[PDB]
């Protein structure tokens, strides 16, 4: 069930993509597999992302829709079907404002318990008096509906298949609470264009993040309601649900505003209420999908480099929900980030990807070990290199 917000915004910067191109499945040659483009960790949410063959556009790439992280950054994937060979090259070009040029990467083959939030975003259109408006709503990190103002016919959509057993009425309360915060970003992106004196020529981003946790007992935990501007913290309702944090000056003065109104007791009432009530039923309704998980299947590969050092990658594939943590370490003693990580990402079929490296001498690999903590697993792994 989605918020209503209630005063606005008072009146009166990017991000660079980070880019990785992967299979899905280990590669090899003359055998169907699907490359990744996984672009995250950038803002404005706008981005052109193109998958390479030989230097020619590939023609069907599908695209993830719009979606952010908790720490505002959005993130896409694009994928594609493909057959690796030895003489095709493949890679995926990325245009985003925060580079001076396209940016090609080439795919180098060698390498509480439950939650609802509803996360929002408004972009300002230079020539167009209403921005575009996305609103994506998640149970357990799983999106389940989502709104595009962009869309034929805007309406909340079923994102899980199980949503299906909601009846029109629904749709039509949610859509029509979409249709009222479209209205709402509407009016605060004008008056933060105000706020911090801003011309209207240009794009300009407003974001929320909105909804509850719940212990392993369905109680609630902690209810969140933040906004952000142009990808950066605006003011965010603290865990007391009854005051406010603003992260800067214009912010504090929205605060006093909103103090004066009382606005957090509406939104307490909405995170301590109808967010935790409708979580119940979409956790009862959606009780066959969102208990499934994947243990991680880990192996370490070797990798001598200059000198006479090794990098040893502990690798963790197959694994759901994405949370995982990877550590090295040496005779049972961790190392305090020494070790090279990579961004968690999607492999695409529902499954997650990580890996974790740490440089070593060569002949004292037998020293290190990795460890992989996921809770699909029924106890830690610890693993080490293993030749032949
Ligand atoms: C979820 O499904 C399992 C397996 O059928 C069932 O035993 C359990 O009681 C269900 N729980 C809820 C909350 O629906
Ligand atoms: C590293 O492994 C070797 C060979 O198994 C072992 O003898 C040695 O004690 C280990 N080094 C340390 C510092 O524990």
């Amino acid at each position: 069930t989605a918020p209503d917000n209630l005063g606005y915004m008072g009146g009166g910067i990017q991000k660079t993509p980070q880019i990785q191109v992967y299979s899905r499945h280990p590669p090899e040659n003359g055998k169907p597999n699907i490359l990744n483009c996984y672009v995250t960790q950038f803002h404005p949410p706008h981005i052109e992302i193109q998958m390479l063959k030989n230097g020619k556009k590939i023609p069907k790439v599908e695209m993830s829709d719009m979606s952010f992280s908790k720490d505002w950054s959005f993130y896409i994937l694009a994928h594609t079907e493909f057959t690796p060979t030895e003489t095709d090259t493949y890679a995926c070009r990325v245009k985003h404002a925060s580079m001076a040029e396209p940016k090609t990467v080439y795919w180098d083959r060698d390498m509480g318990p439950h939650s609802m939030r509803y996360f929002e975003t408004a972009v300002s259109r230079p020539g167009l008096e209403e921005p575009r408006y996305i609103s994506v709503g998640y149970v357990d990190n799983k999106e389940f509906v989502r709104f595009d103002s962009d869309a034929e016919n805007p309406r909340y959509e079923p994102r899980a298949p199980w949503m299906e057993q909601e009846g029109p009425e629904y749709w039509e309360r949610e859509t029509q609470k979409a249709k009222g915060q479209e209205q709402w970003f509407r009016v605060s992106l004008r008056n933060l264009l105000g706020a911090y004196n801003q011309s209207a020529g240009g794009s300009h981003t407003l974001q929320q993040m909105s909804g509850c946790d719940l212990g392993s007992d369905w109680r609630l935990l902690r209810g969140y309601l933040q906004f952000a501007y142009e990808g950066r913290d605006y003011i965010a309702l603290n865990e007391d649900l009854k005051t406010w944090t603003a992260a800067d000056m214009a912010a504090q003065i929205t605060r006093r505003k909103w103090e004066q109104s009382g606005a957090a007791e509406h939104y307490k009432a909405y995170l301590e209420g109808e967010c935790v009530e409708w979580l119940h039923r979409y956790l009862k309704n959606g009780n066959a999908t969102l208990l499934r998980t994947d243990s991680p299947k880990a192996h370490v590969t070797h990798h001598p480099r200059s000198k006479g050092e090794v990098t040893l990658r502990c690798w963790a594939l197959g694994f759901y929900p994405a949370d995982i943590t990877l550590t090295w370490q040496l005779n049972g003693e961790e190392l305090t980030q020494d070790m090279e990580l990579v961004e968690t990402r999607p492999a695409g079929d529902g499954t997650f990807q990580k890996w974790a490296s740490v440089v070593v001498p060569l002949g004292k690999e037998q020293n290190y070990t990795c460890r992989v903590y996921h809770e699909g697993l029924p106890e830690p792994l610890t693993l080490r290199w293993e030749p032949a």
